[PDB]
């Protein structure tokens, strides 16, 4: 059944058929919509594997070819024998690029095809993992000129030899609970910062302490490693008109690199697949800096702006929020570190979406996540109806490693 | 069954059971979610169960479920339906229905006020002039010299779908929109189509930037008629900025009373096609959407320019900067002219407390996240960090085709 999507700002209407190939289930029903909920075998493997291969070969204009059929046969025999199979290089690259392409929560998918894939499937140890990761961080940072990339470690086998990167991101600041009862650093990482301490990490106890990597290979216990400081590009935050901003003492890292997700390609599961691209301003400025549960810096910045914080109707929070995001962008740009603002990012996504509609006949998109956390309606995506559904290959969430590992 | 909802800013988790009483569809399937989609004559037979459901709820709420008063009413209603195909609601039921339609509106963030709603029974109305008189009284009462009071006027329910009462305006008070051969739009672009119809029907437009539109009223299914609202009844607020003295020179102003008038109210199966309702504005409705939407007044560039902001590159966030000031101004003005209004911060905080209270006393509170979260400063309002469950409960306010696309002219 054809579905239509209307942009209420331009009246442009797109027709979606791509949803017809929807695999998994959204979490919604005809009776209830859970759109805003953050998270709603051989017989199983071969079918999934087939869907993927038919998909790949169709993309390379060889659907049905002998190569297509051969490969399809080879995998079956391989699955029937090894109860699993291995992706050829080409299928891995395609799989990862397409997992990104299908990421309904990513606003920067217009860059999906320019992804650098690092095949880390030959890795066997944590040090090996550290080595691959460092090279990933270095290649991707490129001295400020960020380049998207993903490193894929060995796929899951029996589930007891899983490769995992316990960190939620390759680079994040430590969080510590203090005497007062308050929290120093990033509250979002308190638990992990603890797991690292208990493991031996000599935590510095600072506001912005770059966490160590906790790498798990072949189901073994995780090991700690310190990313070469020379490899962690950071931007000191200063304002273009408030010379007092520098006194806030804020700084953030330039490389966003989600590393706790699971990559699925043709039925196979890669539980260690850190990936990186570059920041959209609001991610840091609005969410990391201003979320009540994160660095919660709104009051401070307000004060120094000398504005009436007596009543909410003065919109002092909104006032401050804007200046703060001005500074993040300003800084990154001043130090020549790649970064994109919500206006450019969202406009780009709209274009990508239009391309995706005429070239794929659709584009899965999660409105709740696509629309920036600030100035929502003044960005194009706000007025754009979206259809959300799941397509594989995909990036999925997965239980925290510490919540299920057998030490 | 039980469905959990979590607030990622407090870790507070709520359990929903109310969704079980959900009857209608959502547009969402098990394979596809359409949460961001704007808008995805009954038989005498299908009517009784609906009436029953509604009545069982009414009586349950007044704590007389199963009583003789309850039983006889069902008997009375079923009888009436069979013999007349329809049925009339008792005043008490109508007031209960209206309050609950509001109580169930998943796109409304001001529901903490649902219980305090003034219901005006206009069911004895038979003509447009009569509807005009009724609306005038609604506007005067609700406005209350700037101290707004929520209220709704309910005109005769649908019968055969041929004698429908309709308020052609989308809001009782709204500014006209005119398209110039130039291609530009004068006034409110959103009301261009309706404006043309008014002119075609006989209205003589002042052709200005903020012309209060005339009421186009349809009674008992007859052709719509024009009426101008008594100017002394239309409260307006000129918009000025607390610190930007040039703001007042932007020539901006807006009306104080928001009153959607094109929705359909459904109570116990009964359909009320003319049910204008009003409460008070949340600042962002005017400051963000009405003033800054590209397809509305679109004042950003001008407010930006006059603020002398670097508009050479979006990354300077001049748009975001201007937007705040403009919303600063809408709020300030209303407060200065003592006209009720609430900012998005207060409004969303209150809604969270309302929502929590609703989970504890009702077992849920259907909410549309896409609509509840404000069009600016999204994540610095609690609703953003709040998971919500959207589902439909009756009584309800529904959308309905524009009268001009269905009306059989006489
Ligand atoms: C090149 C620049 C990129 C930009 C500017 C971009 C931007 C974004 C933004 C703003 C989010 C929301 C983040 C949050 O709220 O936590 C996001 C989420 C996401 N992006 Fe992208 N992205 C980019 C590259 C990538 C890459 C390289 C991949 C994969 C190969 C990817 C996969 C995803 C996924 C899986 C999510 C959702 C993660 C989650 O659920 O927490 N993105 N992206
Ligand atoms: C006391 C003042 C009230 C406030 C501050 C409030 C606020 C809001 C806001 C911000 C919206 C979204 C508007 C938009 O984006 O166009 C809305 C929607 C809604 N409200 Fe309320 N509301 C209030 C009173 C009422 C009343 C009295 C009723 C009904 C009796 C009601 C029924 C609804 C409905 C049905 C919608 C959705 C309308 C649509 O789909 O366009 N509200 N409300
Ligand atoms: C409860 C709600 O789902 C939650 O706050 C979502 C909303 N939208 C979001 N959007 C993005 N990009 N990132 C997030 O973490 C969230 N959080
Ligand atoms: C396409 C999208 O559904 C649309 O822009 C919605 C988003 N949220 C909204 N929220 C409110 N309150 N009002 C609106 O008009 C909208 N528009
Ligand atoms: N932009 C990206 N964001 C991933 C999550 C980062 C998180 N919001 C934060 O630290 O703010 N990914 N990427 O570009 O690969
Ligand atoms: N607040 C209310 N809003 C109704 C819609 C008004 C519209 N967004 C606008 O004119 O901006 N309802 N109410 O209070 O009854
Ligand atoms: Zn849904």
């Amino acid at each position: 059944r054809f579905l239509k999507v209307k942009n209420w700002e331009t009246d442009v209407v797109l027709t979606d058929t791509l949803h017809l190939k929807s695999t998994l289930e959204t979490g919604c029903t005809e009776h209830i919509c859970m759109g805003s909920i953050m998270l709603p075998t051989k017989d199983q493997l071969f079918p999934l594997a087939k869907e993927f291969l038919d998909q790949y070969y169709s993309s390379i204009k060889r659907f049905g070819s002998k190569a297509h059929m051969d490969r399809l046969e080879e995998v079956n025999k391989e699955i029937e024998s090894t109860s699993t199979y291995q992706l050829k290089d080409t299928e891995l690259i395609y799989g990862a690029k397409h997992a990104w392409r299908n990421a309904s929560r990513c606003v920067g998918r217009i860059q999906w095809s320019k992804l650098q894939v690092f095949d880390a499937r030959d890795c066997t140890t944590a040090h090996g993992m550290f080595n691959y990761i460092c090279n990933h961080v270095k290649y991707a940072t490129n001295k400020g000129n960020l380049r998207s990339a993903i490193t894929i470690f060995p796929q899951r086998t029996d589930g007891k030899h899983d490769f995992r990167v316990w960190n939620s991101q390759l680079i994040r600041y430590a969080g510590y609970k203090q005497p007062d009862g308050s929290t120093l650093g990033d509250p979002a990482n308190v638990q992990f910062t603890e797991i690292c301490i208990q493991q031996g990490w000599k935590a510095p106890r600072g506001r912005f302490d770059v966490l160590p990597l906790l790498l798990q290979a072949n189901g073994n216990d995780p090991e700690l490693f310190q990313i070469p400081p020379e490899l962690v590009l950071e931007v000191p935050i200063r304002h273009p008109k408030f010379d007092w901003f520098k006194d806030l003492g804020l700084k953030w890292y330039g490389l966003p690199a989600v590393s706790n997700m699971l990559l699925e390609i043709g039925g196979l599961e890669f539980s260690a697949c850190p990936f990186s691209g570059w920041y959209m301003g609001t991610e840091i400025g609005v969410r990391d800096y201003c979320d009540n549960s994160r660095y919660n810096i709104l009051e401070e910045v307000a004060k120094k702006m000398d504005l009436d914080m007596r009543k909410t109707s003065s919109l002092w929070k909104d006032q401050a929020l804007v200046e703060i995001n001005i500074a993040v962008l300003y800084s990154f740009q001043s130090d020549k570190v790649t970064i994109v603002d919500h206006h450019s990012a969202t406009e780009s996504f709209i274009k990508h979406m239009e391309n995706e509609y005429r070239c794929r006949g659709g584009c899965p998109a999660d409105w709740v996540w696509i629309v920036p956390p600030m100035s929502g309606s003044i960005t194009p995506v706000f007025h754009q109806e979206m259809l959300n559904y799941r397509l594989t290959p995909s990036f999925e969430y997965q239980p925290d490693p510490w919540n299920t590992h057998v030490w």
